[PDB]
């Protein structure tokens, strides 16, 4: 069974590229990480930093989560990320995405022992 920590890694980690992420990136990545299986997931962010660096965000700047919970943390440094957002003409099962690379602070929710990222909240 997939732990919440594992699901965060599958959905949100891509340390293998620094972000040279082509226009193709989101179409390929959303599919291979199984985010287009039951529907087209509308919005999803991939972080291009080490797992150690992203996990360390759980000990960084504590900020309110969008849902009002208090277990969110914003990175002190900007990180290389790619936002994937569904196009208007995207129709399941042919999920289509706009790929946008940026350098931004990430906000993640953390839980558990060890205290690790389990949700991607936002980038700022
Ligand atoms: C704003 C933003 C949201 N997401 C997320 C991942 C997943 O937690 C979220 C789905 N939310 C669930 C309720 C509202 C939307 O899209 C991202 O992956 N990147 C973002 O920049």
């Amino acid at each position: 069974k997939e732990t919440a920590a594992a699901k965060f890694e599958r959905q949100h980690m891509d340390s293998s590229t620094s972000a040279a992420s082509s226009s193709n990136y989101c179409n390929q990545m959303m599919k291979s990480r199984n985010l287009t299986k039951d529907r087209c997931k509308p919005v999803n962010t991939f972080v291009h930093e080490s797992l150690a660096d992203v996990q360390a965000v759980c000990s960084q700047k504590n900020v309110a989560c969008k849902n009002g919970q208090t277990n969110c943390y914003q990175s002190y440094s900007t990180m290389s990320i790619t936002d994937c957002r569904e196009t208007g003409s995207s129709k399941y099962p042919n999920c289509a995405y706009k790929t946008t690379q940026a350098n931004k602070h990430i906000i993640v929710a953390c839980e558990g022992n060890p205290y690790v990222p389990v949700h991607f909240d936002a980038s700022v």
